[PDB]
């Protein structure tokens, strides 16, 4: 349905323009910059949109009317992103109050191990009942990466048109537990500079279910409950499908499931 201006939706990523047309009415605040994988996603404006886009404009988003937080993640654009550039990004977001903490990007692993300034600020995050969402990664392998794999983080890996697992999405056995297929392949979103084009990766498929999210927590706000992002995360997973065929595919690449908005829905309202 639509979404929510109290709710709000940080972005931690690179970049973003927010002169982009599509974001011609979106409510966007810009926290100033301080003084195969990176965190960064290289995309931020296209990754905003998919979720700000304002209806009647070059990208419809998901979720318009929430309030979206912009975070840079970067002092300098073309320097690496490390761990506590990340970590100080959300901590920045949950302070601004954030509900749900999209990040596109992410750094392969070994299994899932971080940094302490980054254990903590995911840590904070679930102190405070703040969903973070993250990209799996695009390494096409039983791999996992890093904001991606930590507790109580909703991962994000790619599926196609079709609903199947996209063969470059990770499926690192964490994200059997903590992580749902969204879309993924050639997602719409907006170019800097102006125009829209389509790609593909998990950096897309995340924001997807970061906007669905904020769609959940604009339902329970019209419902006189306080919104809960921790248990919406749980809702997602919990109403996540099973890939239809194995011989085909893998059952382990369809992680938790595949993303299903209607199910979510049911079961937020204590359905079945």
């Amino acid at each position: 349905l639509k979404g929510d201006h109290n709710i709000r939706v940080a972005i931690l990523d690179g970049p973003v323009d927010i002169a982009h047309p599509c974001f011609q009415g979106a409510d966007l605040t810009v926290l100033p910059t301080l003084a195969s994988d990176g965190f960064m996603s290289a995309h931020g404006t296209h990754v905003a949109s998919i979720i700000f886009g304002q209806p009647e404009t070059s990208v419809p988003g998901i979720a318009p009317q929430c309030r979206g937080l912009i975070v840079p993640i970067f002092s300098d654009d073309r320097r690496r992103i490390t761990q506590l550039d990340l970590a100080r990004g959300i901590e920045r977001a949950v302070n601004a109050g954030a509900h749900i903490i999209n990040i596109s990007g992410g750094e392969l692993t070994d299994f899932g191990e971080a940094d302490g300034w980054l254990e903590n600020a995911v840590s904070l995050c679930r102190q405070n009942n703040v969903l973070l969402v993250a990209a799996a990664g695009n390494n096409g392998c039983d791999c996992l990466h890093v904001p991606a794999a930590l507790p109580a983080v909703l991962a994000v890996g790619a599926m196609d048109d079709h609903g199947h697992p996209l063969d470059f999405s990770n499926w690192g056995s964490t994200y059997e537990q903590q992580g749902i297929l969204a879309p993924g392949e050639d997602i719409l979103g907006a170019k800097p500079g102006g125009g829209t084009e389509r790609l593909s990766g998990t950096s897309f498929a995340t924001p997807i279910v970061s906007g669905v999210a904020a769609l959940l927590l604009s339902e329970q706000v019209r419902r006189g409950e306080t919104p809960d992002p921790q248990k919406v995360r749980q809702l997602l997973l919990q109403s996540a499908l099973p890939c239809d065929d194995d011989a085909p595919e893998q059952a382990r690449r369809c992680l938790a499931g595949r993303l299903n908005v209607s199910g979510a829905f049911t079961l937020l309202k204590g359905g079945n």
